[PDB]
């Protein structure tokens, strides 16, 4: 009971907040010995109607709370309005490979108990597969390194992540979109595969692409792909490839190390905001072409179902089109270009405005910002995790953040029960 709770807070502008702050702190100051912290949390979160600018404040006991409220309210902060209406969930965005970080997975593993849960699952199915611990990798002092060891360990974050905020913060996805190795975390997230079938697509695809590392390199590019695309035919290139579309004005290459270097060079010397990715294995690209057989055969067993939550691919030339994820699928996720950019902007065509990358540390949310300022909309992109934050209270701030955005979840997860107390009302206004 004495524990750290949440309490919700949310006006129409940042003065009006800060003012309902200031009537609350008063209230809870003077009837502090007959409410009781639950029954209050309860009722911000479950008998108030969320207005457009949120806040919260985290408190162990009512006069904690009461100097949480009054620091809010002799604030000057600029509480942004949320983006959603509540009558959309968020749209999960997995990313993929980069986002590893030293022990990435501890704090999780022992705040988050559903997280636990399922890195246990992924544990045995792994191992058989890969043959290494995830537990020993998402916990190891140094960084997990190895294209066969980095995918199974991102992956399992990733659907860790999304499982925690299911069961726990009550927090069911609008839709998802993934980022070439991202779509197997997506697929389990919308019902496309089971668990142990991604997984399985992960261990072998990270397997079979360890047969090509050194094969290649790739770049990032700040200009447009059609544009990219129309320099490497002009030049006379046909080894090198745009390989990921991940925003209007973004663009990565891939193909042969020594052209894709050349090509940074260049740019850099016209102004052009270029870079070398470090990747073991240019994907996307020809440079994958040797292992396409084999992961077709690897996969040949993989059961595909239908998505239960939509699914905006990025293999696909329509990213409303519904995936059938099978072998054949994941053969042309790996070669494909990946269209992230028209993935996002499918999805804010049809009205998501909440997205949240649940991965280790954000690779795409700058992208995510970049389609919604092309479409003229406001959108929020959040990012799961960073890489070293503390997580104390595991993913409850990921829950905050994706409240105070306008995110639809479930409140009765959080606030499973409590009575209604007569705390203030502010006016409709």
């Amino acid at each position: 009971h004495s524990s750290p709770r949440l309490f919700m807070l949310s006006s129409t502008s940042s003065d009006a907040l800060r003012q309902t702050a200031r009537q609350l702190a008063t209230w809870v100051e003077e009837h502090q010995d007959c409410v009781a912290a639950s029954d209050l949390a309860y009722t911000l979160a479950r008998g108030r109607a969320h207005r457009p600018v949120r806040t919260a404040v985290v408190a162990a006991n009512l006069p904690e709370l009461v100097e949480g409220l009054r620091e809010v309210a002799d604030g000057d902060a600029l509480y942004d309005a949320a983006v959603g209406h509540g009558d959309r969930g968020p749209v999960w965005v997995f990313s993929g490979q980069g986002s590893q970080w030293a022990a990435m997975g501890t704090q999780l593993l022992a705040s988050e108990p559903v997280f636990a849960a399922t890195i246990a699952k992924l544990e045995p199915v792994i191992a058989a597969e890969s043959g290494f611990s995830v537990t020993e990798a998402i916990t190891a002092q140094q960084t997990v390194t190895g294209i066969d060891k980095v995918q199974p360990a991102v992956f399992a974050v990733q659907v860790a992540l999304a499982a925690t905020m299911e069961q726990t913060y009550g927090v069911r996805p609008g839709a998802v979109v993934g980022h070439s190795m991202g779509e197997s975390a997506a697929a389990v997230v919308a019902g496309a595969l089971s668990l142990e079938d991604a997984a399985r697509v992960i261990c072998r695809r990270s397997k079979l692409m360890t047969r090509i590392a050194g094969a290649g390199a790739m770049g990032s590019v700040e200009l447009p792909a059609k544009q990219v695309n129309s320099e490497l035919m002009a030049r006379g290139i046909d080894d090198v490839v745009v390989s990921v579309v991940a925003s209007p004005q973004s663009t990565v290459i891939g193909g042969t190390s020594d052209t894709v270097r050349d090509l940074i060079a260049r740019w850099e010397q016209r102004d052009v905001m270029a870079r070398e990715v470090a990747v073991d294995v240019a994907s996307h690209s020809p440079q994958v072409d040797p292992i396409l057989d084999d992961l077709a055969a690897a996969l040949a067993d993989i059961a595909p179902m239908t998505p239960k939550v939509p699914y905006y691919s990025a293999t696909l030339f329509d990213p409303r089109e519904q995936p059938v994820c099978d072998g054949a699928y994941w053969v042309d996720n790996l070669r494909n270009t990946v269209q992230f950019a028209a993935a996002v902007q499918a999805a804010m065509e049809d009205g998501y405005r909440v997205f949240a990358e649940l991965s280790p540390h954000p690779l795409l949310t700058h992208a995510v910002e970049q389609t919604g300022r092309s479409l003229d909309m406001s959108v929020a992109a959040l990012a799961g995790m960073r890489r070293e934050q503390p997580l104390p209270h595991g993913l409850r701030g990921l829950l905050t953040e994706l409240h105070r955005a306008g995110a639809a979840l479930d409140y009765s997860a959080l606030y499973p029960a409590g009575r209604l107390v007569d705390a203030p009302l502010p006016a409709w206004g």
